[PDB]
Parts: C-alpha cells; structure tokens; sequence
C-alpha cells in the first residue's frame, strides 16, 4: 500500500519520462534524473527516469500509452518500482523497425527517425521492447533487439547503433499507435463518467459474479454526425482491454431479414462468447426509426429482435452494450428504459479549451514552425467538430506536398525517405486551406467555458452576495437583468461563470422561434442540454418578443412551464435580458419562474485590449458604444504607405457624427 | 409589520451568513441593510 502505485495518464507523452509525487520520492530516496526499474505484470520489467511533479496523487504514478504496453499493464492497475543504481552506458545496440510500421516508408531510419529520438537524450533499454516514434506524417515503430551491459543500456552520444537490418515482426503487441485517451481531446470531462461505469464491469470482473447489484449494461452516446462517438468507444475498449465488435447500421439493412435476424443474434452471442464485451451500435438512428408508425416490416422487426435480444441477454454476462445516434430523440422510446440504454452521455462540440488538445493530438506527427500558433487558431473554431478538426489537418499536411515538389521527380513506389519527416507545415498552409472554411455543427446549442476577464466590466458595486457555494443547512434562483441596451447586458452573466467554472448557453428570442417548434423542441432540448451540465448557467437575451406584433403567443406558455421544476435542481440557474420591460408579460416575475430584477456610477473605468498597436481619457465621460468608437480609431489606421498608431486628431474626426 | 415578499427577507438574511472564515447566525444589523432596496 505504499510502494503499490496506481498508474495513471502522462501529462507529457513520453516513453521515458514518468512524473510522481515529491513527498513519496522523499519516502522512497529518489530525486530528479535517477532511473527505476518498474515491473508490473507478467514477469515484464523497463526502466525509466523520474521526475518531481506534484500534480499527481501520492498513490498514483503517471505512465504514458506506450510505457503502459511494455510492462502488459493497462490503467487502473498497481505495479512496483525498484530502485536502479546497478546500471551503466552502453556501447551498442541493434534497433531493427516493426513490420506494421514501415510501409513503404524507407530511407535510413537512423537518419530521420531515430536520431531525433536520441540526439542528447539519455534512455535507458531493455532486451526486448518496442517504442514509437511520431515524425513525417506518420509513425514507424522500432524494436530493441539487443542490450551490450546485460539487459539495462543507456543510449548517448556515445553509442553505436546498427540500424542496418529487416523489418522485425510484431508478437502479441497492440499496435502502439491504437486508439487511446490521449488520442480524444475536448470531451475530458464527459469521459469521466464514462470511465467510472466501464471501470468495474470491464477491468473488475470478479464481485460482478457475486453481487446482486444490477450494473451498468446500456450506454447510449450521442452528440454530433461529424464526430465524437466512435472514438469514445473505441478509445476505451482498445485501451481497457475489452472485445470490441462494431455493428454499424447501414449493413444490416442490407439484408432481407437474413443477415438482419442473423448477424443481430449472431453478434449478441459472438460477444457474449467472449469476457469483455463491447458492442458499438453505429448508425442506430437507421437502425431504430423512433416509433415509425409507417414504415415496412423489416423495421418492425429489427428493432424487436434488438429489445429481447437485451433484456433477456446482457443480464450480469460481463457485457456493456453502446448506442450511437445523430439525436438522442430519433430512435425508440422503448430503447432507453431499466437495464437497456438507462445510461446517457452528451458529446457537445469541443469548446476553445477543447479544440486545442485534439489539434495537438492530430499534428504531432507533423513537424511544424514557431510562426504555427495553434492557440490563435483553436480560438476561431466554433462550428468545428472533431471531424473538421481532422479535415483541415489534412488539407493543411497536404498543401505542404504540392507545394514543395519541385525538383523531386519520377517518385518511386517506395520514394520517402527523410524528405518526408522535416516537412515543415507553414502557417500558411493552415490559412489557405482554412480559407476555404467549412465547419459543420452551426445550428447547435453550444456547451463551453467563458474565457473573458472580469476586469472589463466597470460596474456600479455587483453584490457579491449573489452567489453561493452549494453548501447550505430554498435558495433563490431567477434573476433578469434589464435597463439600456450595450450598458453590459449580453456580456454580464459571461464573466460570472469566469469565477463560478460553469458551463453557459447563450440564447435569442428568436432562436426559439424555430421552426422545429413540433413538447421536446428546441425549446426543451436547450432545456435538458443544460440539465446534464451540472452547473450551468442559462442566459437568455432578446426576451422582448414575448408580446404580440399559429403559435406566435405560444413558445413563451411552453417557456414558462418548463421554468418551474428547476428549483428543486438547486444546481441550476436561470437569467434573462431584456430593454423595454413593458410588453413582457408579467407571468415570468411571479415566484419560482424570477425572484430578482437588476438594472443595467457616472462613467467607469474600462480596460481595453490590443496595446501592441496602441499609442498613448476620462474627460471625455463629459456600454453605449464603447467598441464602436475603439474599432473607428484602429479603422482611422493612417495609410501611408508612400511608425504611426493611435492619435487623438482622429478621435474629433469620430465624434462628429456620432449619436 | 408597519406573503409578498415573506421568504424573500428571510432567505437574504441567512445569505448574509457572516463568512469571518479567517458562532454568529441572524441578527438585527443585518436585516436594516435589506429593507433599503425593497419593493
Ligand atoms: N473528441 C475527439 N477527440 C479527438 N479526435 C476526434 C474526436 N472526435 C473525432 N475525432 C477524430 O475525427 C475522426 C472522425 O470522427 P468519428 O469519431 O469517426 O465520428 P463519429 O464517431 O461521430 O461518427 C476520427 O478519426 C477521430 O480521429
Ligand atoms: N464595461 C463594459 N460594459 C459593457 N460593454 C462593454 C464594456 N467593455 C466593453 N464593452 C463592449 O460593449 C459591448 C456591449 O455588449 P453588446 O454585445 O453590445 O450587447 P448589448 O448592447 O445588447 O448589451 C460588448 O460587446 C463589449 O465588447
Ligand atoms: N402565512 C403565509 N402566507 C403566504 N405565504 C407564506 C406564508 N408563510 C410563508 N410563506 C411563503 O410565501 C410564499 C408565497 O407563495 P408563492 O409560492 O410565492 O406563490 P404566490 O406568490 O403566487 O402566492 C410561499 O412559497 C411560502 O414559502
């Protein structure tokens, strides 16, 4: 219990590096740079170097994916580390590619790929291991073949590699570069509970035999067409260790009740033969038509083979089945009820934080250039899914091919070599096949985190009283805030939830006067959206349409009754905006549905931005239209192009017209 | 006294629970604070 470590993920992706906590090295007489021999499971032993972060838990050791595979240990179970003072340099060692790898790639693996990976880097060895390196849009993996000091070498410069040789083969080693949690990025926290009701039925399949708990048996993602689902299970059966059958939609319809009736028992028994299940049911939205009342005879049945085939099986047998659906509203209601489908989980598009982790993920094996700030560009990217988020990561890798052909000519079938790895991916080829932009989830209701600082604000003394901890021995929970338009009512609520750490929804007036108004409409899917995310604020400007001048006085009657209910929720907030508090009919003010008004001294103090191309005030009090005279002065840039910013000559020019 | 806004005193004055982080519980000085801006 106190050298029994769990392992944990790498917050750096790399093979030799695995971070601890401080007070348990202080227990264990070790410090930065020393190396350990870790040994988990199987007999199989490596060795690595340490390092002092304080970010992990004191039981808990970080191991990166391919520092995972080389002991046979997989996340979640407990390994021991020994110390290593008995080791040395070594004089050589034969590194021979895996088969799977090299495809067609060739050149000199030392030259390009390996060199890297050891120029001034100090890594320890083990007589039989593999190890990946990411460079030149892809990724070969090597194999240690051979260890000069006994089985612990150490690679430095001084050390003679004998590249030359066969591809070797692979025996019984997943591929290194499977599908695994440091492969999905944005939706970190939805897996967090997806990874604490898989984390016993799967890897924990003993108490399961001898507890009358019912576990969880039916998972039901959902989320967006383009991308998030299938990686969400893919990622975990791959890297959990579990039996991963796909059944995707569009074949079993192929059929004429042949494959249909077949492969729907065939596959519920193939998974069933096996400990491990995982059953990933792509395409149920055309597998499922909800109640489709008018439709053919095979619906009627695929869909009946499917709800007996799971109630009566996937009972306690250690198998964990996963819908997949564009909408959680497309498919039977008889589908998500006890046993079947009773779990649900929302992947929303990725938010500003989000969209950066998983450009990360799909250009690493790119080499790319300090000009490329993929930060600016995972600002700019809502409407992007994980699956445009690849898109472009292949028009941005393959506009570097066009253009730098030039002088290689008559490609041979196996033409790369170290010309593919170095490529350097300009920013350009980013901008210009982003200039042709095309995202896909526009129509969405958006699930992030507000990214805007409090200091922009210049108040008139917000009590902060108007908050809450969740911890109390009720509480109010409808607020509105009303007065002048630009006096800061759209971007209010915006840096609350900066120091709450909620979710928000910003939504219009007319944005509930969508079309799909036909009691589960958008309405109540904005709704529910927010049910899930726990806590999350939902704001709601363009209130004023709630007067008159079909369902023109309706939407605002389907408003208020879902308003109610929510305050037993507790961890849940509403708040509105509107300008003419006349027209809106007062049924909103009554308790429950709003129980506080807040309007909108002198002038206050504003922080601006961009004080790179600035140049140096409040007399001129003597909001509004604060962006408009910003934007007039950096638009009033003097063009003389045949040194100068910001100016005051141009700020009389501006308020002539004003108003 | 010389209902409409019955809960709505009595809930700001347990929100004006003293956080002297770094004993109390109701008191008079507080409610004087709340009835200022009352409708
Ligand atoms: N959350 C995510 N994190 C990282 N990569 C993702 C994510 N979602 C999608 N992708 C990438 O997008 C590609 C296609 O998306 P996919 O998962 O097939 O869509 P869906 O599962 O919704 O049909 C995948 O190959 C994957 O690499
Ligand atoms: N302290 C501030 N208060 C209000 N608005 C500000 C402040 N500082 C900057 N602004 C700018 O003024 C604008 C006012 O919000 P806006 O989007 O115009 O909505 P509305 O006019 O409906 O309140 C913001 O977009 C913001 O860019
Ligand atoms: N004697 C009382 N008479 C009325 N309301 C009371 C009384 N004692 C406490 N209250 C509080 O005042 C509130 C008044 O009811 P409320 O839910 O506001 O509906 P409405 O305002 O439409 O009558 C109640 O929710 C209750 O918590």
């Amino acid at each position: 219990g106190s050298n029994r470590l769990v392992v944990d993920e790498a917050i750096n992706d790399d093979n030799s590096v695995v971070s601890l906590h401080p007070a348990t090295m202080e227990k264990l007489q070790l410090f930065r740079g020393d190396t350990i021999l870790i040994k988990g499971k199987k007999r199989k032993d490596t060795v690595c170097i340490a390092l002092a972060d304080e970010t992990c838990e004191e039981p808990k050791i970080r191991m990166n994916k391919v520092v995972r595979s080389n002991l046979r240990v997989r996340l979640g179970d407990v390994i021991s580390v020994h110390q290593c003072p008995d080791v040395k340099y070594g004089k050589r060692v034969h590194i021979l590619p895996v088969d799977d790898t090299v495809e067609g790639v060739t050149g000199n693996l030392f030259d390009a790929y390996l060199k890297p990976y050891f120029l001034e880097a100090y890594r320890p060895v083990r007589k039989g291991d593999l190890f990946l390196v990411r460079g030149g849009m892809r990724s070969v993996e090597f194999k240690v073949i051979e260890t000069d000091p006994a089985e612990y070498c150490v690679v430095a410069p001084d050390t003679e590699i004998f590249c030359e040789g066969e591809p070797v083969k692979r025996e019984d080693e997943e591929r290194l570069d499977d599908v695994g949690y440091d492969d999905v990025g944005g939706v970190r926290k939805q897996m967090a509970q997806i990874r604490e009701l898989v984390e016993l039925p799967l890897r924990h399949p003993q108490l399961f035999k001898s507890i009358g708990v019912k576990p969880p048996k039916g998972i039901l993602l959902y989320g967006p067409p383009g991308s998030g689902k299938t990686l969400i299970a893919r990622a975990v059966a791959n890297e959990t260790g579990a039996f991963f059958f796909c059944i995707n939609g569009p074949e079993i319809m192929s059929k004429l009740a042949g494959e249909s009736e077949s492969n729907l028992r065939k596959a519920f028994e193939e998974a069933e033969k096996n400990a491990p299940s995982i059953i990933f049911i792509d395409e149920i939205d055309s597998i499922a038509p909800k109640r489709e009342k008018t439709n053919g005879e095979v619906e009627r049945r695929i869909v009946s083979q499917l709800l007996t085939l799971m109630d009566g099986l996937k009972s306690r047998a250690h198998v964990i089945v996963m819908g997949a659906t564009n909408r959680p509203n497309s498919i039977d209601p008889a589908l998500r009820r006890f046993g079947r489908f009773d779990r649900e989980i929302d992947i929303g598009v990725p938010d500003e934080i989000g969209r950066l982790e998983v450009l990360r993920i799909h250009t690493k094996n790119m080499k790319l250039a300090e000009d490329v700030d993929l930060e600016r560009i995972s600002k700019d990217t809502h409407g992007y899914v994980g699956a445009d988020l690849a898109a472009l990561c292949t028009e941005a890798a393959l506009q570097c091919i066009r253009e730098k052909m030039d002088v290689i000519d008559l490609e041979d079938d196996s033409i790369d070599a170290e010309i593919l790895n170095s490529m350097a991916v300009t920013n350009e080829h980013f901008h210009t096949a982003l200039g042709n932009s095309n995202p896909s989830a526009l129509r969405e209701t958006v699930v992030e985190v507000p990214n805007v600082s409090w200091n922009d604000i210049g108040g008139l003394e917000n009590v902060k009283r108007e908050l809450q901890e969740t911890v109390q021995y009720s509480p109010s929970k409808g607020v509105l805030f009303y007065g002048p338009p630009g006096c800061g009512k759209t971007l209010l609520a915006k840096a609350i939830a900066n120091e709450c750490q909620a979710n928000f929804i910003s939504v219009k007036g007319p944005e509930l006067l969508t079309m799909w108004f036909g009691s589960e409409a958008n309405v109540r899917e904005i709704f529910d959206k927010a049910r899930q995310s726990a806590p999350c604020v939902l704001f709601f400007d363009e209130l004023d349409s709630i007067a008159t001048q079909g369902a023109a006085d309706r939407v605002l009657n389907q408003l208020l009754t879902e308003m109610d209910g929510m305050n037993a929720k507790k961890t849940v907030f509403i708040i509105g905006a509107t300008n003419r508090p006349d027209i809106i009919d007062s049924a909103l003010l009554r308790p429950g549905r709003l129980d506080q008004l807040i309007y909108i001294r002198l002038n206050i103090f504003k922080a601006a931005l961009r004080k790179s191309p600035i140049a140096k005030i409040g007399a001129l009090a003597k909001g509004a239209d604060i962006t408009e005279i910003c934007q007039r002065a950096c638009k009033y840039a003097i063009r003389e192009n045949i040194v100068s910013e910001i100016k005051a000559a141009h700020f009389e020019e501006s308020m002539k017209y004003a108003r």
